């Protein structure tokens, strides 16, 4: 339904899956994985095609 | 199928030509990218789906086609990406253009040139152009 | 008539925004010009002829849709030129989408076609993409 | 089969294509026979 996408490396790194939602900061699990990544470094991008 | 779809890149005069066919029809769509990268590729795929029903995208190992920001794009429009029409569709379309080179100063009028005649053109009867018109209204 | 389009030009973030509405089926097609000039408005026909049987193109007098430049590339594509409300109705519903969905991408042109997207694949159910696509297979096999 | 030039910035035409040459073409424009040279046209079939 959700995956994010951010950067650590300007390259763009995902999709992961997104664990939660804070209003400073997003938790991901890329692969075996937790990252903790600001609000402004990531995108959690919604299914929309569906 | 009526929504696969495949993409390639050729060039020109050095520049970057992103071409998409519609497998059933061989109806075309292209565009001068100025880099061939994931951010050009897969902002001519948002196009793209917004304006047919887009479900998979069949594409070589290309960096820009393997690229992060397109899988993204793929995602958020809901397209499967699997990785010889499209090879035979390039050199057609850089046939057309050579034909109608001279009447334009930039290539890309060129291609737009050829993309048209190309979608118009009747086998002797549809275009390509008709056909996926036809395909996709019928699987409504 | 299922030839008959409308184009105008909008802005937003100091922009340019060339719109194209099918105005039997509200089907919509939007580009982010580097210009609004005749050129720029001229290859984007080029690109809209070639993907949809397009016979009648009704602008406003902006100096763009009135350039010798548009002008020849309606007379190559086979486009007649006429010289309102839907087009400007749609131009204030493409902004509408674009300010719901603008923090979700960086680039402004990115939010356009997401925008594009959304209006097209919108159910009332037919959609518009499925409405255009109807009307105009309608006219091929009769 | 049409011509279209510049004398002004702003693109003339379309003119009748009466012969094309290496380095001029020649058009009428109206009522008027015009030379005009291979770079400064658009002869578009
Ligand atoms: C730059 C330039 C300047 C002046 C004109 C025209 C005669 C005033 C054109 C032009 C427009 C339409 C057209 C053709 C040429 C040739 C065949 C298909 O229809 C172009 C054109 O680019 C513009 C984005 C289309 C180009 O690449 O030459
Ligand atoms: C510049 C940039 C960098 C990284 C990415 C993604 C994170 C991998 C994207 C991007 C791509 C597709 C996409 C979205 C964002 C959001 C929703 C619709 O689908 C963009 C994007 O531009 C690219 C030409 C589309 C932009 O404007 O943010
Ligand atoms: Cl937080
Ligand atoms: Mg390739
Ligand atoms: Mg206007």
């Amino acid at each position: 339904n959700f995956r994010v996408y951010y950067r650590d490396d300007p390259v763009w790194k995902g999709p992961a899956k997104l664990l939660e939602k804070g209003e400073g900061a997003v938790v991901i699990q890329d692969n075996s994985d937790i990252k903790v990544v600001p609000r402004r470094k990531a995108k959690i991008i919604r299914d929309y095609g569906k």
